[PDB]
């Protein structure tokens, strides 16, 4: 097909955990969906202690934004590496076929840009990440990863083939960081990316993250930035981890329908308490809220969640159901 | 519904790996199932070396007991924290909906008790664990976790919808402990829980357990406490890990039907050699024994199993089948 | 049945990643399939630095060869431990039932041999490994593991029950090694296996591999030993990990049909980007190539892949499809 005959639509991405506007069931035929991302290397404070790292980002955020298209659309990405950056970057889409997911075609020095097109031939949520030859995990574990959702053209389906329609969607990107430590266990600091590289590699080779965070920082999805829902709403949470396994869990809830490895032609797993998203994967979980209050959404290695940062909150509005749960006798001394 | 109109049944729990009496197919309508657990903080010897830790337990054991109910029963738990304990505790049921699984409603100081009720709306095996705000992984990794099984009212089913009926059930709780180590690699010891806390946190943050055990100690499910079966018996092994991934395997056997993530509305995986139970999950495996002798049941990270403690035994009685396996030429020099 | 009435066929195994000749759909009735393996303890250089370890091998390779039979064939293995070796060895087949998978029946000192027969009653890919009582993980993590494929007699099937036929098969064995390190982080060296044992155990207990490799060494499946395919060919990649989780991913491709836990009576997962093979398991992924060029096949913990060794290449021949992917604007300064 002459791709020039297809509709084009442009999207300006939004910052995670929010997701750009889209339609679950495709309202048009196949399209070329145009996205632009600008790489930004920047300092980021990642913890309550004030630890500051040199992050490598797509569009200024960790994770990079969620892109949403439909099966057999074309994704056309304009990738810009401004001359204010220092490093070489590129992009690999796990949704794409060929050329290392695009990485072989998108190497951009500071001051350069490129435009890649690929056909989104498989439905699912997928990781995308930077992957410059010879320094792949350094870029990924500096925050340079996000996800893309390729919806079936007729939307999501349950294990029986019936429609599933979400009311709200959130994108949780989970990031393992490896801040180098000295003999004393203290964080080390670096003056240039080149002076950082070897100790960054050494720290990565411990296979022990110093931080594991949602949305780029300890506590990022809490407080005024807690996720929200109302009782009775259907919520899809897309969760990615570009480098390391995670095991998401909604404390006080479930995954009613879970694609743990993220690919929508498969039936979902039902009624999950916790699910395994392998490193290098995006998964998706659908839940209908049944109770109000605070929930925690965590990686259920609870050390990873509550000591290293992999925990966020939902604040849910509505009526309490005493049939589902009640305090029969409140805590007391007798 | 007026819950007061429903039958009540009381259960006194039994110590793992055994499971209180129950019926697979529900012989009554929905019920309120009453359980009582008493929290016990106690010293436990966890290895052959004599390493002694301060454990935090439900009902005196690591893991806590297995509770068994049916879908849409109500679980009513009386949780007692005697004044002989030091710490605040609570309980979160992954089977439950709302209030952080119950944790927000069950905070009990020493000298207090509480009664929680919830509706068991989803069938499966699920983790339960203590989760006091701000010190969650310390309690969990001190042994304060167990599991609950919510059976479908018509019992278990295979991948074709045919009944599966177990003859025996065992509950294996797998516990990761993080005993703090000094520069020399020697275990450190502590005089009060408060003096222990920071080094407990530091040890947890290594993400490297010092011990990984079944039923609370190295070798606990061996010798006079080996699990048992006869050739031809159908055995369900429920396995939980509240904090960290495991990969169970029956050495010399299989999981004929496995719910690796524990939720019975899903078809089981067939013929598994090894399966992944994510941290924060309970799974269940069904096997019909076909050969007698000793089996080892392990986490198949074999270092975790044979060096760190995650190994137990079955002793199986009956007739050897030489069709299935035989020594054609016994080991010899020729 | 009188097994003596069945056909016998002998196989001389081939070195991974290649696989001995076989037929997907069984062209005969059940057979006794005869294999011979000779244990070889040998020095192996495992990295670009020249690090040399004392490996323990089946048939001279890491991994050991892939054996291929059909469901309800009998496997008859002659296992030889020549008197040029130092250690006791045996073999445990995860495909087999009874006697610890064969390990209880196959203990051979140097100078001894044995012949084991078992019935391959379950279809799938399965791990086999050495497992001498008391020193199991040392042998496994010294390279003494491989895999066996038990094909359904009517070959592989998709999620709808339609045939899947591969054109090429490769076997990737992934090995975690634990070379002991001193305080400085330098590798230690040893003069005898007995003098090595305690520090080998200590290194294993870190749960942090020093090396994670395909086919026995960093870069083994690259260069002149890259895997190969043509556009349009259907390739099955069998992947095993006897001790530790992995998460395979074809960079630039997918797993079109994946049995992540390796058992062919289950429907495959479709369209996977990345999949979790638990330690102690073999999995299999089927892909039809659609683009030419270089691919990397990796464990998608990218530190594990690109720093520790778990990366190989495919070189794929054929026509580039610009519909599927194209550079619209090559990298440039504007
Ligand atoms: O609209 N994306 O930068
Ligand atoms: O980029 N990770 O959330
Ligand atoms: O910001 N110049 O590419
Ligand atoms: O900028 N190099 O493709
Ligand atoms: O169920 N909270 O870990
Ligand atoms: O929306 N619930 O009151
Ligand atoms: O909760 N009232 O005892
Ligand atoms: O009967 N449970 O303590
Ligand atoms: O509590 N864990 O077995
Ligand atoms: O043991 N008094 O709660
Ligand atoms: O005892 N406090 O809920
Ligand atoms: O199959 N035993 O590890
Ligand atoms: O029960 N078997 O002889
Ligand atoms: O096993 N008899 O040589
Ligand atoms: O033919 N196997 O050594
Ligand atoms: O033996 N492992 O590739
Ligand atoms: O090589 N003698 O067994
Ligand atoms: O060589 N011992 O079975
Ligand atoms: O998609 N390469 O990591
Ligand atoms: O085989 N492809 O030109
Ligand atoms: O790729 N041509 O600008
Ligand atoms: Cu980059
Ligand atoms: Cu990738
Ligand atoms: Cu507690
Ligand atoms: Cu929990
Ligand atoms: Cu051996
Ligand atoms: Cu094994």
């Amino acid at each position: 097909v002459d791709i020039s005959t297809l509709p084009r639509v442009k999207v300006d991405l939004v910052k995670p955990p929010f997701v750009h506007a889209h339609d679950q069931v495709a309202k048009t035929g196949p399209r070329v969906v145009e996205f632009t991302m600008t790489i930004e290397e920047k300092k980021l404070v990642i913890d309550r202690e004030g630890t500051e790292i040199h992050a490598m980002t797509f569009n200024g955020s960790v994770p990079g934004p969620l892109m949403v298209v439909h099966e057999n659309d074309y994704v056309e990405l304009r990738l810009i590496n401004p001359d204010t950056n220092t490093l070489l970057h590129n992009i690999d889409f796990h949704a794409a076929t060929g050329a290392l997911g695009g990485g072989a075609l998108t190497q951009v020095n500071p001051g350069e840009e490129t435009t890649l097109r690929f056909k989104a031939t498989k439905p699912g949520v997928f990781v995308y990440h930077c992957a410059p030859e010879g320094m792949v995990p350094w870029h990924v574990t500096s925050g340079m990863n996000g996800a893309i959702m390729v919806l079936p053209r007729d939307g999501l389906k349950d294990e029986k083939g019936q429609p599933l329609t979400y009311d709200k969607i959130y994108y949780v990107g989970e990031q393992d960081f490896y801040v180098p430590k000295d003999e004393a266990g203290n964080y080390k600091k670096y003056e240039t990316p080149g002076e950082a590289y070897e100790d960054a590699v050494k720290a990565m080779r411990t296979l022990t993250p110093t931080h594991i965070v949602f949305n780029g920082a300890v506590g990022a999805l809490t407080g005024d930035h807690a996720l929200t829902a109302a009782v009775g709403e259907r919520v899809l949470v897309v969760h990615s981890q570009a480098n390391r396994d995670t095991r998401p869990h909604l404390i006080g809830g479930h995954g009613d329908y879970v694609w743990a490895t993220g690919k929508f032609r498969n039936p979902p797993d039902l009624d999950q308490e916790t699910w395994l998203i392998p490193g290098g994967t995006a998964g998706a979980a659908f839940y209908t809220f049944r109770q109000p209050g605070v929930y925690a959404y965590v990686n259920h290695n609870l050390i990873e969640a509550f000591e290293l940062g992999a925990a966020g909150h939902f604040k849910v509005t509505g009526e309490w159901n005493d049939d589902l749960m009640t305090s029969v006798v409140k805590p007391a001394s007798m």
